[PDB]
């Protein structure tokens, strides 16, 4: 059957699955006031899973809603993502950061706590990752960092990037990828050294002006989705960017999603089966 993807992003008030032959949106969620949703996520067998910032919840596909959790006052919930093991990551932003790991029922697996030292909750991070090693990758904002936190949370590694770092996705060769949000590119970082590989920007791709780099999503092709996020440049409006682009191996835009009043502004990504 036709591919189907889940999508949300800062500043849409709905979650939405597309139909990606026909590009048509076949079933939108709503977001509440204050809401921001800037991770979203599906089941294998096809459960919704995100954040809202004001917490993280889990839905059917029909909508009733399995379970939810608040984030504290102040606090922002900003990661939501099924990591290979079937169980949910949830993560907020606040003082402490914190993590949780989720079963399927809504209760809390695991917990790690963190002080990022970075004072708004907002500036913090979008999309928290679990390494082979059962760590975890936190890219932040206001640092231009990915830091590497322990179960405990304890600091293990911090790399130094640029931009406004949101999220990180691994490749088949265990390295693993950051967005870089405002630096308009991502970077390769090698699993081993933990040192950047490769910077890819726009001269770098054939199809694409690169905003916000918000969600990277890799394919078993060899490509990549990228998530266009559009709503720190008032020029994006005057023109006809994609919200929404699949990259080939070889860096060409082969396939997007282009029309800003059809779609709202995505940052976030994933394959869902219906
Ligand atoms: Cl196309």
């Amino acid at each position: 059957s036709p591919q189907h993807l889940l999508v949300g992003g800062s500043g849409w008030n709905k979650i939405a699955i597309i139909n990606k032959d026909t590009k048509e949106i076949v079933w939108e969620y709503p977001l509440e006031k204050g809401w921001e949703c800037n991770s979203v996520a599906a089941t294998k067998a096809g459960e919704i899973l995100f954040s809202y910032s004001k917490g993280a919840k889990m839905i059917t596909r029909d909508g009733r809603e399995l379970w939810n959790i608040a984030a504290p006052a102040g606090c922002e919930m900003q990661t939501a993502r099924i990591l290979p093991d079937g169980n949910a990551l949830v993560a907020w932003c606040g003082h402490p950061s914190t993590i949780l790991e989720v079963n399927m029922k809504g209760e809390v697996l695991s917990k790690t706590e963190f002080e990022t030292g970075i004072e708004r909750p907002h500036a913090q991070f979008r999309q928290i990752n679990k390494n082979k090693k059962g760590n975890y990758l936190v890219p932040l904002f206001a640092t231009s960092e990915v830091r590497e936190i322990a179960p405990n949370g304890q600091l293990l590694n911090s790399v130094k990037l640029s931009g406004t770092p949101f999220s990180s996705a691994f490749l088949d060769n265990g390295d693993c990828l950051v967005a870089c949000g405002d630096a308009h590119c991502f970077v390769q970082l090698n699993l081993e050294s933990n040192r950047i590989v490769r910077r890819v920007n726009a001269n770098d791709i054939e199809g694409v002006q690169l905003f916000f780099v918000a969600q990277l999503f890799p394919l078993q092709n060899g490509g990549l989705y990228i998530c266009n996020w559009q709503g720190h440049d008032r020029e994006a409006g005057k023109g006809k960017h994609p919200q929404l682009v699949e990259i080939d191996s070889e860096g060409k835009v082969v396939w997007q999603l282009n029309d800003k009043v059809k779609f709202g502004m995505i940052s976030t990504i994933c394959p869902i089966r219906e």
